[PDB]
């Protein structure tokens, strides 16, 4: 994963480590001999001696003591609630200061300096890049003449930090460079100034979509998005990269439809007609590109592919006066025009209106437009001022306001090939969007200008409410029980997710819980009108309730309240 730590035990907070390899309890120094990282397999690595936490069960002997990493031994260890199990679900105890292993023991072990469960970090890959491995990740440990390395090497022998990438380096010979995170954009990176931002070109290597998201994101960037016609030109134009390489536009982490990992607005194009924004192949839910032409192809997650990560550099009221029949709504007025036309047709009724065709720019905006301008005819299409007349696509608002929020809908945004204009709609539920033929006679909306949540305690502003994420993992009802009241909410509070864990692996707590074990889910505190489950979920009784990130952003999954940890978001001004 990433750091070494102390193991402490709970009610002695002694730390453990190995004399020679047994396991026998000890006064914290802050030496090396105290150290511990977890290593590939879920096993624990002693730094010093360069041996792996293992257990001996065969007879009944229980055996707790060390053994080389490529032992046959039990070496696997996971946590239950805070303790750490094994073979069996035997758990690493202490006896006299000496270590033990044994059923339904009740020791507690915490890594010192912190107080976490000793698998609360997750054990984070280091991805490679040349070497002749094509960019697999290291296996850690690994073993040259004797030594049993947990980290990348800096030897002279190699361009600058390395590892194996199998489990048997002196006979597979099978290396490469570590990529790890960094703070300039040298050896590792390609400055570019005209885009603000620095790119990594990984040219010689077969990662899966998701490998490579994860690759970006360890080294503290992002898969490439491409956001302008200068980008792309840019991209087709450099020599000595890839053909065919992963890029961040995606269609699996999002709630539905296309987006860019890195949060950038998708409203410049490039699709490639045959692999394009509705799959051929269904279920391709991951895009590439092709520097030779140039386009962008839908293409299966799996396949395993080139990629580009990308990073920056940095740098050195109340309520509002409308016209009647007009809604009023931060310093904008709206109105929704019943008499369907075309698009051309319709800026021109706006302009008319001394309006402007509306532009969206938050899910606030979207829940006001969909709530309460109208609310029947949700099946027919309503205009939007978002609007291509380029090629590549480029969509943008007819009032010049800057393309911030891109909502768009599954399959979208489906441009056409070769064909402008482009205009976008919104219709469903949610209001999500879709480009659609600018002669369709749609309703349209108008928008005209018009007439405490201290960003310091943490909040966030969507409209009325403010909310805020607690940034600790930490059980049920520590900080609040928050309610879910409708799609709108969920659909801001996605958003909220996907922005603050660019990782993917946190959680974070809803107030939904089963008190007793019977069945019910009700919000600890409002009747749960609005479902948000997960697939085969709820799943069991008893629970609380947890969403995260990834496929399946934003969907409820329940957990166990006794054991399950979660970021906190809470909320008030109701």
């Amino acid at each position: 994963a990433n750091d070494p730590f102390t193991i402490v035990h709970g009610n002695t907070g002694k730390c453990i480590k190995p004399v020679y390899g047994w396991i026998v309890a000890d006064d914290c120094d802050e030496t090396e001999d105290k150290l511990w990282k977890w290593v590939s397999q879920h096993r624990l690595f002693h730094l010093h001696s360069q041996k792996c936490l293992g257990l001996d069960i065969t007879k009944s002997v229980n055996e707790l003591r060390m053994f080389s990493c490529d032992s046959s031994a039990m070496l696997w260890w996971k946590c239950e609630h805070h303790s750490l199990y094994g073979a069996a679900r035997y758990r690493l105890a202490l006896k006299d200061g000496h270590g033990t292993a044994i059923s339904n023991a009740s020791d507690v072990w915490k890594k010192g300096g912190s107080e976490e469960s000793l698998c609360d970090q997750p054990y984070h890959e280091i991805y490679t890049r040349d070497g002749n491995s094509y960019g697999r990740p290291c296996e850690f440990p690994f073993l040259i003449d004797g030594t049993w390395h947990h980290d990348c090497i800096l030897d002279e022998d190699h361009s600058g930090p390395w590892c194996a990438t199998t489990l048997n380096y002196e006979y597979d010979r099978k290396w490469g460079i570590c990529l790890k995170p960094e703070n300039g954009c040298e050896d590792n990176w390609e400055k570019n100034e005209q885009f603000g931002s620095c790119y990594q070109f990984n040219t010689q290597t077969a990662l899966s979509w998701k490998e490579a998201y994860v690759s970006c994101q360890n080294q503290g960037a992002d898969l490439l998005s491409i956001n302008s016609a200068a980008e792309l030109t840019y991209l087709k134009e450099k020599e000595g990269i890839a053909k065919i390489f992963w890029i961040g536009l995606n269609q699996l982490y999002s709630a539905r439809g296309w987006e860019w990992s890195d949060h950038k607005p998708l409203n410049f194009l490039n699709w490639d007609p045959d692999r394009p924004s509705a799959p051929t192949i269904g279920g391709s839910s991951c895009a590439r590109m092709d520097a030779e032409s140039g386009l962008w192809q839908s293409f299966s997650c799996e396949a395993q592919l080139p990629y580009v990560c990308r990073k920056p550099l940095n740098n050195t009221y109340s309520d509002t006066r409308c016209d009647a029949g007009w809604l009023p709504n931060n310093g904008f007025c709206y109105l929704l025009v019943n008499e369907s036309n075309s698009w051309d047709k319709a800026h021109a009724k706006c302009k008319a209106f001394s309006s402007d065709l509306i532009s969206i720019h938050s899910l606030a905006d979207v829940e006001v437009v969909v709530t309460k301008l109208h609310n029947e005819d949700i099946k027919e299409e309503v205009w939007i001022g978002l609007k291509n007349i380029n090629i590549p696509t480029l969509f943008q608002w007819s009032d010049g306001t800057e393309v911030t929020l891109t909502y768009w809908d599954e399959n979208e945004p489906n441009v056409p090939y070769n064909k402008t204009p482009n205009c976008v709609s919104y219709l469903g539920e949610l209001g999500q969007w879709k480009v659609q033929s600018c002669e369709e006679k749609l309703k349209y909306v108008c928008k005209r200008k018009g007439e405490m949540c201290p960003p310091d305690e943490g909040w966030k502003r969507h409209g009325e409410t403010c909310y805020k994420i607690y940034e600790d993992e930490v059980p049920f009802g520590t900080n609040c029980n928050l309610t879910i009241t409708s799609r709108f909410e969920q659909e801001y509070l996605n958003d909220l997710m996907k922005k603050y864990d660019k990782s993917l692996r946190k959680y974070f707590w809803t107030g939904l819980r089963d008190v007793d074990s019977c069945g019910e889910y009700n919000w600890a505190t409002r009747a749960v009108t609005f479902s948000n489950w997960n697939f085969l979920e709820p799943a069991s009784p008893g629970g609380c309730v947890a969403m995260s990130t990834g496929k399946s952003v934003g969907k409820w999954e329940v957990k166990d309240c006794r054991s399950f940890k979660a970021l906190s978001i809470c909320k008030k001004m109701s």
